[PDB]
């Protein structure tokens, strides 16, 4: 199924942003072609989970599950913080680009909160996540986002484009938000995705 809305992860660590703000521009001043393929400013994220929401009661039903997600995930997380580190590159068949998730401990926790995320909304009667297996990653360019490069002279993204990069330590974002944004919808003012709503993950209450 084609899902329209989506479980994200903000990845808004200063640190991270700015590196692959670096990362983006110096591919840029290599090859301009690539500008659309770009991922705004302000929309990065960690996809959790892709889902149907396909009129205004279930949207409502949507804001409802992820609601009940956040004892859950803190659960999951035994009163203790996520973090998530962000270092180096891959792509998925030289496609889509993403710095990715260093291994750790934290793997399997994130891996845990999606199947969880699944399951709480599912019970509540919403077509939530995807066969193919979960790989966590944060991307930062899509080729499928211009078109018009298939056409042109560009069908993959060059590896020589971002080698500089390839062990780069972008940084560490703990788990602080998740929210339930749609894929469709115009973007806020800056640059995030439409959110339907919010839960705050790893601070007192
Ligand atoms: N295992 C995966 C998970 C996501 N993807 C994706 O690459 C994605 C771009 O990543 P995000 O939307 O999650 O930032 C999707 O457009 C989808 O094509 C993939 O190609 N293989």
């Amino acid at each position: 199924y084609q899902p329209n809305y989506f479980l994200s992860i903000p990845i808004t660590n200063k640190k991270i942003t700015a590196g692959i703000k670096v990362l983006q521009n110096s591919i840029l001043r290599q090859d301009n072609r690539l500008t659309k393929a770009m991922v705004g400013d302000g929309s990065f994220h960690i996809t959790l989970l892709v889902m149907q929401l396909l009129n205004e009661d279930e949207v409502n039903i949507g804001t409802d599950a992820l609601l009940e997600l956040k004892p859950f995930v803190e659960e999951i997380l035994e009163g203790k913080h996520l973090t998530l580190p962000f270092h180096g590159i891959g792509t998925f068949q030289g496609q889509v680009g993403f710095v990715k998730l260093a291994d750790g401990d934290h793997v399997s926790a994130l891996l845990e909160i999606a199947e969880t995320a699944k399951r709480t909304f599912q019970e509540k009667g919403i077509l939530a996540g995807e066969s193919r297996t979960f790989k966590p990653h944060l991307t930062f360019m899509k080729l499928s986002k211009a078109p018009m490069l298939w056409k042109k002279g560009v069908r993959k993204i060059e590896p020589g484009l971002y080698e500089q990069f390839i062990d780069h330590r972008f940084g560490e974002e703990i788990l602080y938000q998740i929210d339930l944004c749609s894929m469709l919808k115009k973007k806020q003012s800056n640059g995030y995705y439409h959110c339907e709503s919010s839960i705050v993950i790893g601070e007192k209450d």
